């Protein structure tokens, strides 16, 4: 039996403008062999993302402020995440379960 | 000021008992909307084969098992390759070493 469970979240975060999100992201479509997701690879303890609690290391970022991240470059995705703003809407994916091997 | 990232491949030859599992859990190998999730390591069982070996980590994307490129086979075939009864398994994985802080 193959199990897998997905939870796609809409995460509304209010912050100070010029406050960073406090997470580290990697992935995207920059390289020849891959169109990878944008992964959250670290979260800074006590930062915006950390205090919010909904997005954690291992989650995938799907959409930032209405823009689906498949439609823009990794550079542009980072640009969207870095936009000066006091609120940001992120859609993220949390994957659970899997096949034990 | 810099928003650099880096990812690196690694080849891991593991010797094990034919009766023992790898001691990890894999997910992905399926699409979500317009996203194709690669097969990756979602969990590692403390003290199992993969844990004791120490080279493959949670989050590693699995590229190739025993010569078979996983993008070229079904998800279930990927899982079957990993579960093969054998005393040695060769894995090629892709690890994100560095990302962009936002
Ligand atoms: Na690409």
């Amino acid at each position: 039996l193959y199990f897998q469970s997905m939870h796609e979240k809409v995460v509304n975060i209010q912050k100070d403008p010029g406050e960073s999100l406090g997470m580290t992201v990697a992935g995207g479509a920059s390289h020849r062999e891959w169109d990878l997701p944008i992964y959250v690879i670290s979260v800074e303890p006590g930062g915006v993302i950390s205090r919010d609690g909904r997005i954690k290391t291992g989650d995938i970022l799907l959409n930032v402020d209405g823009v689906e991240l498949t439609e823009v470059s990794r550079s542009e995705a980072v640009a969207l995440l870095k936009r000066t703003s006091s609120s940001i809407v992120l859609k993220a994916l949390e994957v659970k379960e899997g096949s034990i091997v």
